[PDB]
RNA sequence: GGGGUAUCGCCAAGCGGUAAGGCACCGGUUUUUGAUACCGGCCGCAGGUUCGAAUCCUGCUACCCCAGCCA
């Protein structure tokens, strides 16, 4: 696993710039995590443990007003479930909102700050454009002792918001637009979920995580490429303050993927007007949406070792994603017999209730073990696998054919049964009591679940949650959703999966590798949610 | 205006000496899952320097990001 990053990485211990390195994962706590944060998870934790080095988890809590506890509690849960340790203590920009107040205060007696009386809307005008300049503020030439005094009030509450501010003094003609005179603090008579109600000013994003990275020691600062401009206010402020170490920033492309969005605000507007179950719904691109669906840690940590590390737009494919977690749970996942569109058949050579069948719980593994499962006459079968008449490619059950069950006989259709609207209620066939070895030839397997002790499973089908490739790039993305994202069935299961524990997956042969759902199961009628199906091509 | 980016459908090695790999797709073998496994198939443009260019140069073109008191 190499990249530019850690290239840069090696160079830097090679030159004896560095002699550890030390990372960080800074999310905001005002959304749940999702796929494309754990490629920024693996990179600085991955980064950390390969260099014998540490890596923080640092919630960047610096805007209250979109944030909240329930945030920052299932952020640390999904880190930890993705298999990562941070360094010491989980971090908080907001263990240092007194060191950065103290910052702003020496920027101001160096002349490099003053308190901005310009209005929201005056400050976006004095700006200027992508192609105009913009123009300095009546303000900016404010004294220290009255920036000083002017600073205090706003920390004393004794503006109201939007009413003054803490701004930079840079340059309102640098072609950067970041760095015309950014905003350094602003006034917020909001609740913090870490510092209550102490401040009613906070500072900016720019201002806070150079010097949180420096403080903790940080030595390779990795974000997206969103924030490359960014950089360059990053190192203004690390230059023009009084602190020992200056970590450097460095930017690679943010993680996409087809048929889903990742903007948190996209995430959140789902969550909030109800069109998934919530943060966690199987079909969501976030971690604990996955986990739910079925995915394994160690899958997720694959696959964004796979995507790699760069600095170019992408877009990732699903089958990507999917291709991981089908080779995982290829290898663990035990396999298990199910049938979600079920059909009676009856096999009227077969005499009794009922016999045991044994059954392996890895076809390719036998140090997985067998099991015992029920056989009778009146077994459940999957309406798909059957067929009057088939053409040669067709390898099932075919109305005057004969095929092997799995794990058992080899049946022979003879008859069927058709109701009012014409749809088959029951499939007659006979059996060969002693097929359980290869004369003659036979072609064509498939599941199924005896009606004797059969259990009365749910099984969810999931499908792509938007029915386009980019959604985030259409007019409106919600309208764009895909009605057939979930299919509820109504399937039975061979009873031994009346033991199963939400978090192990199972392969129902042929059909695919399924999970139970804590959220939906029962003691009555257990759910199961369909975590991927299997490559089906004939 | 400034910052970035361009290698087979989607990703991605490469850092001037005959262009890795993965995903996808498509063939073939094995298979009591149409699965798995194992084979096989598959340098943005124009010039320039150079014995030699994906790599260095110049000039294009396309695309992404920046005009929050968001991050
Ligand atoms: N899609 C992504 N792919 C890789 N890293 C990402 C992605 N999105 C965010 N990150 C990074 O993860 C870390 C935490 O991000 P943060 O909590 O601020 O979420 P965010 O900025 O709102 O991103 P989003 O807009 O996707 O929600 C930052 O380094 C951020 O750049």
């Amino acid at each position: 696993p190499t990249n530019f990053i850690r290239q840069i990485i090696d160079e830097d211990l090679a030159s004896g710039k560095h002699t550890t390195v030390h990372t960080r994962f800074p999310p905001e706590p005002n959304g749940y995590l999702h796929i494309g944060h754990a490629k920024s998870i693996c990179l600085n934790f991955g980064i950390a443990q390969d260099y014998k080095g540490q890596c923080n988890l640092r919630f960047d809590d610096t805007n209250p007003v979109k944030e909240d506890i329930e945030y920052v509690e299932s952020i640390k849960n999904d880190v930890e479930w993705l298999g990562f340790h941070w360094s010491g203590n989980v971090r908080y920009s907001s263990d240092y909102f007194d060191q950065l107040h103290a910052y702003a205060i020496e920027l101001i007696n160096k002349g490099l700050a003053y308190v901005d009386e310009l209005t929201p809307e005056q400050i976006r005008e004095y700006r200027g454009t992508l192609t105009q300049p913009g123009k300095n503020s009546p303000y900016r030439d404010r004294s220290v002792e009255e920036n000083l005094a002017l600073f205090e009030k706003m920390r004393a509450g004794g503006f109201e918001e939007g009413k003054a501010c803490l701004r930079a003094k840079i340059d309102m003609a640098s072609p950067f637009i970041v760095m015309r005179d950014p905003v350094l603090y602003r006034i917020k008579f909001a609740e913090h979920h870490q510092t209550g109600n102490k401040w009613c000013i906070y500072p900016m994003y720019d201002f806070t995580h150079c010097i949180s990275d420096a403080l903790e020691g940080i030595t390779h600062s990795l974000c997206t490429l969103e924030f490359q401009d960014n950089r360059r206010l990053y190192d203004w402020v690390l230059d023009n303050i009084t602190i020992p170490v200056h970590p450097r920033q460095y930017e690679f492309s943010r993680l996409n993927l087809e048929y889903t969005v990742m903007s948190k605000r996209k995430l959140n507007l789902l969550v909030t007007d109800k069109h998934v179950e919530g943060w966690d719904d199987p079909r969501m691109p976030t971690i604990s949406g996955l986990r739910r669906r079925g995915y394994t840690a160690a899958s997720i940590r694959e696959f964004c070792k796979r995507i790699g590390v760069t600095k170019q737009d992408n877009t990732i494919e699903m089958a990507s994603l999917e291709s991981c977690i089908r080779e995982d749970l290829n290898e663990n996942a035990p396999r298990a017999m199910a049938v979600i569109d079920p059909v009676k058949l009856v096999i009227e050579n077969y005499q009794g209730e009922g016999e045991m069948v044994t059954m392996p719980n890895h076809p390719n593994k036998p140090e997985m073990g067998s099991r015992q499962v029920p056989f009778s006459g009146e077994i459940w079968i999957d309406r798909a696998d059957f067929r009057e008449e088939a053409n040669k490619q067709y390898k099932r059950l075919v109305l005057g054919k004969e095929v092997r069950l799995r794990n058992a006989y080899v049946i022979k259709a003879e008859r069927v049964e058709k109701d009012a609207e014409g749809n088959i209620t029951t499939i007659f066939c006979t059996y060969d009591a002693d097929t359980l070895s290869k004369g003659r030839k036979v072609k064509g397997v498939i599941h199924w679940v005896s009606a004797a002790h059969a259990l009365p499973v749910e099984i969810r089908l999931y499908d792509r949650l938007f029915s386009v490739p980019n959604p985030g790039a259409a007019d409106d993305f919600l309208s764009v959703i895909n009605p057939e994202s979930l299919v509820i069935k109504q399937g039975f299961a061979e009873p031994s999966l009346k033991d199963a524990v939400a978090g192990k997956a199972f392969q129902f042969e042929r059909e695919g590798y399924f999970c139970l759902d804590s959220r939906h199961s029962t003691a009555e009628k257990p759910v199961f949610n369909r975590t991927v199906g299997l490559r089906d091509t004939w």
